[PDB]
């Protein structure tokens, strides 16, 4: 299926639900500024290879465009379209300004060296410096690509651009020696932790001594279950890697499975622990269900089967539509994927922020704006939700798309 023609058919369900002009509709359906730009670079054996390197900004009426840089293989023009398209709406829906922005280059980066990739991200910088700036378009890491990467970026921009501004401020997920921010490792854990205490706010119910599980138990999701027993004092019962998944309704202690797992290769057999498949964690009785793996865990098949109150979707998508309308007919509420894991989005923002005055702040600083902004995006989300009488999904892409829709009739882009 086609990342695009998704998107597109994604944001004409939203307009379905919304009054929205069409020639709004058809604006937002085109990335207003695509850039495609050779990336050559010198081999290590002395050769020159090109690269195929993109940067789309699909819309930039709320402010710069924001998003990160695929180094993937498999990149492809539409791929890297669509996700800018839905990094607009991740920005409008936790009231960034923000705009929607995405970058790839099509390379294979376990065959390239240290200096090579080093160059490559230098003959990025310069290929796209056009198009980028600090109040323009902010890249940010994504898959296969880092800190370090980050670094070598913001230097070549900074040499290109004379140091006449915040260079540091052109792109974010640096390293803390230049223009890093605190909080950066737990922003998206964070942020749905947020989200989980304000959905058990609004649906009455204590989550000091409940049950959490937790499906899949990387950076988001191991974060995740530390967060939720440190500060809402919920019970963690099961977590699961792509290996398996244990169980044991006394609780389990995350810094002790973190070990295990960085010790047996694997959270499986872990002492005291009943071990268990993905799916049957899917089945457990808990109060707040946080699948932080794979897309698509939940589907139309175990749909019923879940028993969870809260589903913190921390992952990119693990409910399918099908599940989205079983599972809301379960009476069960939903955070929105790219609602519940906005806190890289919003952490990003801050470190921008923090760029363009020159003013660092501290860890509590900036937990407490995520916690503010986190919580106003989930109860914008939630009275559009209870309004409308529409899905949780739903109500986060009205909202999204009727702050864009406004930014637009504002500046007059559209007169309708
Ligand atoms: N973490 C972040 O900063 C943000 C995360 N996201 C989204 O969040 C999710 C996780 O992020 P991240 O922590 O970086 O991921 P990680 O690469 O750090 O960890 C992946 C985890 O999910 C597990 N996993 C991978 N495939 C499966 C599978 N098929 N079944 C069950 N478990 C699986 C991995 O198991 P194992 O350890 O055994 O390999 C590991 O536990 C992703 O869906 C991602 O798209 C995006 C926004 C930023």
């Amino acid at each position: 299926i086609d990342p695009f023609e998704m998107a597109v058919k994604q944001l004409e369900r939203a307009a379905q639900y919304m009054d929205i002009s069409e020639e709004a509709l058809e604006w937002l359906k085109k990335p207003m500024r695509i850039v495609e730009v050779s990336v050559p670079i010198e081999m290590d054996d002395g050769s020159v290879k090109v690269f195929t390197g993109f940067r789309v900004q699909h819309n930039w009426a709320r402010g710069p465009t924001k998003g990160g840089i695929r180094w993937h293989p498999a990149e492809t023009l539409s791929t890297v379209k669509a996700l800018a398209t839905w990094m607009t709406w991740k920005v409008a829906v936790v009231d960034l300004p923000y705009g929607g922005g995405k970058g790839g280059i099509i390379v294979n980066p376990k065959e390239l060296s240290e200096r090579e990739q080093e160059r490559l991200a230098r003959a990025y910088i310069r290929a796209v410096y056009d198009v980028i700036g600090p109040w323009t378009d902010i890249p940010a890491p994504d898959v296969y690509t880092n800190p370090k990467i980050m670094g070598w970026m913001m230097d070549e921009y900074e040499t290109i651009m004379r140091r006449k501004g915040p260079a540091f401020g052109v792109i974010t997920g640096k390293p803390l020696s230049i223009g890093g921010s605190l909080g950066r490792g737990t922003a998206t854990a964070q942020g749905a932790i947020f989200t989980i205490r304000e959905a058990a706010k609004a649906l009455g119910i204590d989550l000091k001594g409940k049950k959490i599980a937790v499906q899949g138990y990387g950076n988001a999701g191991y974060y995740t279950a530390k967060l939720a027993k440190e500060q809402l004092g919920m019970t963690v019962v099961a977590v699961s890697d792509s290996r398996g998944g244990i169980y044991n309704p006394d609780g389990l202690d995350p810094d002790e499975v973190l070990k295990w797992k960085r010790e047996h290769g694997s959270v499986k057999d872990f002492p005291g622990a009943t071990n268990i498949t993905n799916e049957e964690l899917l089945e457990l009785e808990v109060d707040v269900l946080a699948p932080a793996a794979i897309e698509e865990v939940i589907t139309e098949k175990n749909a019923d089967n879940i028993k969870a109150k809260i589903v913190a979707e921390v992952a990119n998508g693990p409910v399918t539509p099908e599940a989205d309308d079983i599972l809301r007919e379960k009476g069960i509420l939903q955070i929105p994927d790219f609602l519940c894991n906005a806190g890289g989005v919003t952490v990003s923002y801050f470190e921008w922020v923090q760029n363009i005055n020159g003013y660092y702040w501290t860890e509590e600083e900036v937990r407490e704006k995520l916690d503010k902004k986190m919580t106003k995006a989930f109860w914008e989300v939630y009275n559009t939700h209870k309004d409308k009488n529409i899905h949780m999904r739903d109500a986060a892409y009205v909202v999204a798309v009727s702050r864009v829709y406004q930014a637009m009739k504002d500046r007059g882009w559209v007169k309708k």
